[PDB]
């Protein structure tokens, strides 16, 4: 395994997960009205659990011998996602298309590290795994609300739960 | 009392608690959509309670010396209610429709039972009561998903909570 | 409603909840051995919960007028059910013999007063009603020890729970 | 049985509970001095189950498709008791006389609702001996403090527990 | 400080308050339907947080030599707020219309009161202050349900957590 | 240490608990008025340590091969100390001297088998003192309601507390 | 890997473990007697775990794009295990040779979907995987109680803890 | 603002505060008979919530550049308020007086603070108001038992709960 | 007050704290060593602490009709204190004075909001105030670790715990 | 008092606790079948209570000035009990003999230690019996398993809960 | 046993107790810097605990029919350690000195109430006991830090635990 | 897979967790001083998880079958790390250089069991995976602690935490 190459890879999820965390603030304050009331508590248990996703990955990137970068504007600039503006037509509908875009990008970021860590590194391979099971959950339930494609998924107990992160979670 | 006659209602009262586990979680799955959000949290809160009925009504077939059929099917074969099917065309208003006929029929169900103890079987009688008490709740809620009739009910603490029927759960 | 009569069924069914607590303390203590220690945990459920219902009788006596005999040896003598004596032989299939003997006297005993105030004393017939559920429930747990017949009953969570009786218990 | 005489009780049962929260508000506020302070606390007792008692009893108006007069002081006006006035001297003995007729009158309205109910609305007896048996407790309290007929009665555990009507409770 | 002027504040405050208790329980009630169910729990926390309001101003009032009115009619009266009465087309629309108005007369009443105690009486500040808080938040659940305006408020932990008042209330 | 005669001393210490047991539930629903108000919940605290007392001294009686009496009237016959009946003139004052008598008493019966334990039974010795601990603690209770003597004591947490014996508890 | 042949494997799973739910619940009923004592626990431990199996496939099966079949006597025909009747001749130790076939079925129900599944579907694995867990412990209980192989398992610490399918379940 | 007299005013007020939690110890022993036992509670919530105060103000005065006297002596000679001597006639009424004239000045000691930091120092200011909170409510407590002003005040929750200073203590 | 000055302020506030949550992230990583490990956990109480004040801001912004930044980076240069970057030779002495610079610059600026709020915007001077409570606590970490400036604080119960502003908080 | 002597005595008593400690992993793992199962939890509860007095003593050994031994073989050496040894024939019944045997030798250890210390050294004594409580009870469990000798013991709340010793841990 | 004598120590110690409260703050106050850090918990831990001793030794005190001195500064006069003044150098090698020096006389202050109390005050000893378990923990914890000397001490649960005395705390 | 040879990595394993509790012990009761103080809870959170991961080992052995050395000695030998001896000049550098050499030791053990069973053994595998989780962490708090590497790790939240093999402990 390449620890640079790993490294990179790691950084990059941590920037998607942290620019996640204001860029879903700004979606949630516009998520009004009765039919904005379906998701805001939807969007806030995403946004308090991809804040726990950035917990988790700093510890990894730190004991693989890696640092964050030295500047919070350069570690925006290396986010793995694009950055999910608000929609220059904030209805409930192009809020939901913004989400699920994020979410879908989010289970390919860490598909990608299972796939390079597996059988190789089982720490990380473990850590990218619990964070793909929420990822995966994330995007059911944006894809449930926006094309009614039916799952079996609930919100979770208290916002930021993050059940399967939580073992690396301080 | 006719013991008999009395283990046959119960037997069949659990059935139709049974099978209705099962047949929830399928409409709970498909209220999708910003509408379906609405009364997803409203069908998981009925189909724990109803499994809790079950729990609370096999002990008290025992106690009367009653038993469960051998075999499943038998045993959802003679459920007092119709089967809650997903209907042909899954709008959150077909569902809406079987779950209230669906728990029209328990308030139907425990009714029965409550008349035929009252004053002769006490256990039974308050157990019968238990569960009629969170049957006519139930009813309510999806009335007035449904109608637009008022009432004064919220949703449960925690899913599955059963504050009335509680006292005979381990 | 005779309020005398009712007083006398009341008290009675005190002092046999109250000397219940004595002899299942004896009785506890000897179920020693392999198959001693498969009983020893029900009994204490039993026990517990016995003197629960002395706990909640004795505010309802005073409610109705009544009082506790002013000696305990006086309480003990009016007890509507027999001592629970240790056996002469006390081996665990004959110390079982007693423990069911004695629940299902007291099954019996409220039984009749719930009989007696059905439709009369609403708060009296409730708290019997409440009391019998758990000697029901007791007669249950030693019936299958003993004979092996099925029941749907398990431990309780914490000994002396009394899932019933609590709302009438400080 | 007729739902529109049942629905008539009940909502002047309600009324009752409500202005019992107002008024009983007041005579805690003068319950002072080192003999008022034996009083306080079982006052607010009272005050907070009697305000569970008016939350409890409005779901079940509205199921029986009742309402609530559109306004307060016709409500208010619907009262079933005489309202619990301070008394002209206040002394804690004036204030007990108050309580203690407040609260017998309380118990004559549940007793009615039972009856009328017994044998035919399970769930609103239900309710209603709900309601009774802590109305009976609150005449007890309030008997013992001023005319010393014993009791077996202590405080709550925390005031407003409501233990009969917390199963009816949000 | 005018402190008959100022108990007059308050206790025209306290009235608000406890009628609001009653109003907004009939309008949770029609809160029907499916688009009802996004508002229901929303009306639920405001309307018990107005009851710890009530409940934290009350000894206030008589902490500062002041005290309730004697008859509950003329307390109702004194409300510096007009009741919000069920619309007569009560539709979703209609009940918001009638929650917004009702809250922006709450945030005007305390705004008045704390520009009246504001470095004078501390005491009353901080309460007046304390509760303006929570009207001001009930006022944004409205108004962002209402109107779309963004928010960045979510519903309450448990119903009627009054995080801010919660200091003042026993 | 002669282990027959240590035996005796805690089966008669054993009756003492379980008879006070009994007469401090009369003597508790004898303190009535409100006066009786201030020692209520004083007499309930010692009647459920009390019963702790005799559940603690059971094991220890059956550890050193003793056992309870075959009969409950044998065994109340043991107690070592006087019955604590109810005065003929059961006045607040009349029934605390019974209070403080029958405690002194039992100081006595612990200070005695700490005497005859002291440097030879540790285990039973520490229960003897933990048991003592509580009787000093009950009599400091009734000696400053009874005579006015300066105390440093409060009530319990809860009733039936048993700091000092609770780890003898099971 | 081929999604509709793991779908069949998934759902045939979930229905195995529905219909445990059942029969477990007549086994654990006649587990009865002395010896039975000594299973009845452990029995319920597996069928509550099993049940919870059950919730956590349901999930997974419709972020796959399946779903449950249409009516429950076809769900249950699906199971990958034989039906765990109740024995023509219930015997204790006949009742542990039809739990411990049960559970072996199990055990090797969800190796062969880790084994599918291996390095393809992550998510997927990880739940066979958790599941795994927990019937590789069922078999181990079983076979200890039936056989006497030694195995360094307890009891749960309540029944259907699921410590390893937990973060699996809402 | 004249930080060096602020420290002198903050060092006084916390003089008072340790020399009270000394001298309500005696005043509370002294709380003796029966209608010592109404007081005896309220002057341990009290006495625990001045302790609480003296720990709040502490790190205020070191965060000032601020110290405690070197000796406890010259300290106890610091307090703003007269020491509460227990009465030459130590009756309930006269230990009243003491504790009343107590808590007046300790109000009018937070009174002052607040005054010289209102608007100037808002950290100070914030500190002061919280504890000025909690005499008011001690003035009021002892107001209401000697003089029997009436009061909305009951007893903390737990002793020393201390709800407005709590932000403050570790 | 000038609204979208006094917006210009709280913006400014709240990306100097989520800046800062990213900064102490690091600065936290770079405590080490047997004198780091003094520091880290007092690092870790502060960035949790201001991670929950911008969480506290941010509704308040919305509340006053202001807006977070469309892009992070935008937000970030809004920053009313300079980055808190990593010291060129990030010895511990040289870190803590990057963090006590950081937190003197924070009670500068809400300071600075306090002051312009004062008598004018009750609530947001009120937050304000709570953030410059944690502040000036995090000041007074730093600078009793750095310089030896005696202080009355401990460490946090719970990292993050905020105290002052979780009233704010949801 | 000779402090090498009494340490000697402790280091032996805490290599028995620590042997014990392993012998007992064994021992649980071979109590199978039916009536292994009667006995599993029990050993389980000593085992862990064991472990817990190794941790009791070693702070005391330091405290006094000793010093566990530099290998672990050296320490296993020094146990005060012989090798509770898996039985050559591992029957239930021999396995009790086992654990019995080394019950009676601990119960030998600790009351040596009392011996040597009472009136000496009241803190190691103290300790000696917190130990020779919990170790007296162990011995009670297995003699009532083995022999049948009544007893009033029961399993722990939880397992390892060392009511007596608990104080002395962190 | 000489009353008198008894009391004159335990006031003596009781004040020793008070005056390290106060003496401990300073103390703690002025253990700065990176090594102070180490040590400031651990003075926080003791300062609590000792406080609790004083409230431990208070109500044993008055039981005897002793009572605290009048004035405080008599009492503090009368402490049996010299006052924990903070050194003319406060290094915290200097303030350990003055911690360790205080430890020692508290421990040999108890050591002397528990060799007059051995087999004479049961009650007393014990209570004499439980303080002296913790001052040599303290003592402990300080010469761990100062001289080196190993010992297997941790910091407390929570700081003022108390575990040893907390059977005497209200 | 050769069920033998893991049978043998496994044991092994099991005896260096064994014996590493043992040598922790002493280690930690060496870390005196004030830079001692900065490791002693570093030392015994990994004491307390290597114990729970002996836990966790023996049940997986005798699932496969595989047993515990007869006698301890021979299990001690059997360690498959060197002995953590106390350094002959037990400096807190050289107590670091044993820590960090033991858990590096540690992380080969679990990465070889990892290794030998992936693809092969899961349920082996996933426990192997969840203590090199810990060890891995274990490894990097005492590397940060000696060498300066920064790392993300902190504390754990209470000693023996173990959040990554709870699942897998009793
Ligand atoms: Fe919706
Ligand atoms: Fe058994
Ligand atoms: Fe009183
Ligand atoms: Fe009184
Ligand atoms: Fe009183
Ligand atoms: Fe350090
Ligand atoms: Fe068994
Ligand atoms: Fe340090």
């Amino acid at each position: 395994i390449d620890v640079e190459k790993l490294l990179e890879l790691l950084i990059k999820a941590a920037a998607a997960e942290f620019t996640t965390y204001y860029y879903y603030t700004i979606l949630r304050n516009h998520a009004t009205g009765l039919e904005g009331e379906a998701i805001k508590e939807i969007i806030e248990d995403a946004r308090l659990e991809d804040r726990n996703h950035f917990e988790a990955l700093v510890p990894r990137i730190y004991e693989l011998g890696g640092e964050l970068p030295r500047d919070i504007r350069e570690f925006a600039d290396l986010a793995s996602c694009r950055d999910a503006y608000l929609p220059e037509e904030p209805t409930i509908e192009n809020i939901l298309k913004v989400l699920l875009e994020a979410e879908r990008c989010a289970v390919g970021v860490y598909t990608e590290i299972c796939n390079y860590t597996f059988g190789k590194d089982p720490r990380t391979y473990d850590l990218a795994l619990a964070i793909l099971h929420e990822e995966i959950e994330h995007e059911a339930w944006f894809e449930e609300l926006l094309t009614g494609k039916p799952s079996g998924h609930f919100r979770r107990g208290k916002p930021g739960e993050s059940p399967y992160v939580s073992k690396f979670l301080k």
